């Protein structure tokens, strides 16, 4: 757990630009499952119009229909999005791919100037979690200082044919003002520091969104009209969370749900509806 304090976010937002300074492109990574709420809030301000892959990463826990909306969002904003599944290694040289579009007109006129062709050199920026040493490691194919004294430099791993990536992520800080966005950070464990009502979103979520996998998923049937504590009590009365007597072991099943949507029990979802953010983008731009 990274502890974010005024001094640190600055430390970081200073250090983040100044890495930045040394390559061609930057890779953005977000979590598939929030590609928007995973962003850091002074992202474009940290950027400053660099060249921009936007990679959605955990693509293997998330909606491809919804990411596809958030992918559309990112290319009316001139960056170029992908989705990978760093893990696994599922769609990876598609980053290579990316970041030639997205310098190829940075270069274009470098060759105009008479400077020769040279390795495309990019980082990866992005809040905690959302798997950026994940990426770096299956990139560079090893596992990316050793004595206590000693501190790590920062070096290139050379990746694919022309990249060249630095070793070292760009640490910046998650979404903190907005308590939606808290809530949706805490459910895919991006942050992990109120329970009750994070497993009470996370349901509402299922309702509304694949009330019938729920359904299937606890084994359990609920009347439409009832309120959130009668889905608590179905899962717990059907899962045996009880505790002195017949009451029901609220904790437990707190617990279970949030478990359960956190890694993907239940189904792939993205949490950022497009559609019901509109207003938040409209702020925001
Ligand atoms: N399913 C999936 N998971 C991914 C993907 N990329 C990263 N992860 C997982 O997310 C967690 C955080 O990844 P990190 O690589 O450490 O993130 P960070 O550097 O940005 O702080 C890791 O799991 P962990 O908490 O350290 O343990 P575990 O859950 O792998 O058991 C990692 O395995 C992906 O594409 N798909």
């Amino acid at each position: 757990v990274i502890q974010w304090y005024p001094g640190h976010m600055a430390k970081a937002k200073r250090e983040v630009s100044e890495q930045l300074k040394k390559v061609d492109v930057v890779f953005e990574l977000v979590d598939a499952r929030i590609p928007y709420s995973s962003r850091n809030p002074m992202i474009d301000e940290v950027i400053n119009q660099k060249p921009r892959v936007v990679i959605l990463n955990k693509k293997d826990m998330s909606n491809l229909n919804e990411m596809s909306k958030w992918e559309q969002f990112f290319i009316d904003k001139g960056y170029y999005p992908v989705s990978v599944d760093a893990k696994h290694g599922k769609n990876l040289k598609k980053v290579e791919a990316a970041a030639i579009k997205a310098t190829a007109e940075k270069f274009e006129r470098e060759k105009a100037k008479g400077l020769k062709p040279r390795a495309i050199r990019a980082m990866i920026v992005g809040i905690p979690n959302v798997g950026k040493s994940t990426l770096i490691n299956k990139l560079a194919k090893r596992s990316i200082g050793n004595k206590p004294g000693v501190t790590k430099q920062q070096q290139w791993i050379k990746v694919g044919n022309a990249l060249q990536l630095l070793d070292t992520p760009g640490i910046l800080w998650p979404k903190f003002e907005d308590e939606e966005v808290g809530k949706k950070l805490s459910l895919t464990g991006a942050i992990k520091d109120h329970l009750d009502e994070v497993a009470i979103y996370g349901l509402n979520f299922l309702i509304q969104n694949d009330l019938a996998r729920l359904k299937s998923h606890y084994n359990i049937e609920v009347p439409e009209d009832a309120e959130i504590i009668a889905w608590f009590d179905a899962i717990g009365k059907k899962r045996g969370l009880i505790r002195r007597g017949n009451e029901i072991d609220y904790e437990a099943v707190i617990e279970l749900i949030i478990y359960d949507i956190r890694n993907a029990k239940i189904g792939n979802y993205c949490f950022d509806i497009f559609k019901d953010m509109t207003e938040e983008l409209a702020n925001d731009a």
